[PDB]
């Protein structure tokens, strides 16, 4: 009875929850470089998630204590009539660290919440973390930064975005935002209720690479090629088509 | 001009190759122990990509300079007439580390000598690496190993497919061989010639995730699950539908 084009089921009530962790400035003492343009990332996601049927939930510059209460606050409350779980990183990282305004935090620790035996409301459903961090360096400007945060996978039914691969360079423009997330934004309003979402990611990864780097009016900019990838842990098809809710509670 | 279904161009005259670096037994100063079984997982591989067109090439037990030989001769040689190329390494790993009979080899310069800058004749075409390898822990026995070998990216165009992910664990048949063979060169048996690759490896994550481990010969083998993942840095959808070989010269 075994079937190749098996789907999630994605016919739940509502379609779940999306994090979205906003990181524009850090504490002095961790010499880390504004994110200029992180806001309009913030926005154009929070827009895409909302038409995809996402209850968006943003948060600006938490501190580590903050940021651990509200991820672990969502992990521990129930999934049960929601499709899949969306949390999106905009932030500087290094290794398997995101960067809080005051102190890095294991990426692990933060999808362990969300595996399994923890989260019993989620197991076998989609669970969707999208990380736009690299190292800081240290009108429209684009400012370029070292890939730096391992494309680390998770557990089961989890699939991992990253913006940048190891060797390559991740860019975010001052008032448009990131290369990645505009295009992940892009690829949303066209294809996000149509497509796969790992056909759709791999839109994403083409639009990115093909962005040329060859004539940049900062001279120390040629050659810096930004190629994203995802690690998949998914076992089904993973798709976003419009919800049935004509005469029915989604609240 | 863009196209959301753009897939690769598999319209060369040949597929191209598939090299398979095969290590069942180990210089004993490496304390590594006998991978029993890897014979049967080189056999069902070369049958079924053979089936989808590669020319196959087996290698065994090479020591670190032989190996490197080989596969710098098949990186400075001719792909030109070729849609892809495959290398798959079963042995044990640590870390970027793959081991070959006498020494552990890092897989960035394994995979660097594809990377578009040093294969000229493989920009644009997909470069697929499999890797089954574990921790060596130290008739037809289950063997569990400890997930060991980083599931890292690649650079654009690059498939990275892995067994086992951070913190779940590999296991091999000792007549059978590893779960994660079995059950990708069963999926490409089946549907090789028609599915797009990754919706391929997704159902190989499927597979292995739902093999059951709660009731095994050994007591402390219980509960140590297998989730396989890939890191796909491709940008265009992968099919290996068959290539119209009548009257056609194809080696
Ligand atoms: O992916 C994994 C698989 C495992 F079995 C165990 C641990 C990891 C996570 N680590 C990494 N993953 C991807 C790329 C680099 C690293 C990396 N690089 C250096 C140090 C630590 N991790
Ligand atoms: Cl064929």
């Amino acid at each position: 009875m075994f079937d190749p084009a098996e789907k999630y089921k994605m016919d739940h009530r509502r379609r779940g929850i999306a994090l979205i962790f906003n990181h524009e400035r850090f504490f002095w003492h961790l010499t880390l470089p504004e994110r200029r343009g992180t806001c309009a990332d913030r926005d154009n996601l929070t827009r895409r998630f909302s038409d995809l049927g996402f209850e968006v939930k943003c948060f600006n510059d938490l501190k580590a204590e903050e940021l651990l209460l509200k991820i672990h606050e969502v992990s521990t409350v129930s999934h049960a009539d929601a499709d899949c779980f969306v949390c999106v990183f905009l932030s500087h990282g290094e290794g398997n660290h995101i960067y809080a305004y005051d102190a890095k935090i294991e990426i692990q620790t933060l999808t362990g919440l969300f595996k399994g035996d923890k989260c019993h409301s989620l197991v076998g459903k989609p669970k969707i973390f999208i990380i736009q961090a690299a190292r800081g360096n240290q009108t429209n400007i684009t400012e370029v930064d070292a890939a730096s945060v391992y494309t680390l996978p998770a557990g089961a039914d989890f699939l991992m975005c990253y913006s940048v691969a190891e060797g390559y360079y991740s860019h975010r423009e001052t008032v448009n935002g990131s290369w990645y997330i505009q295009d992940l934004c892009e690829m949303l309003g066209k294809y996000g209720s149509s497509l796969e979402f790992t056909e759709l990611l791999t839109l994403v990864n083409r639009k990115v690479s093909q962005r040329r780097v060859d004539f940049c009016k900062d001279p120390s900019a040629i050659g810096k090629k930004q190629v994203p990838c995802f690690a998949s842990m998914l076992t089904k098809k993973l798709h976003f088509f419009p919800k049935s809710n004509e005469n029915l509670y989604f609240q």
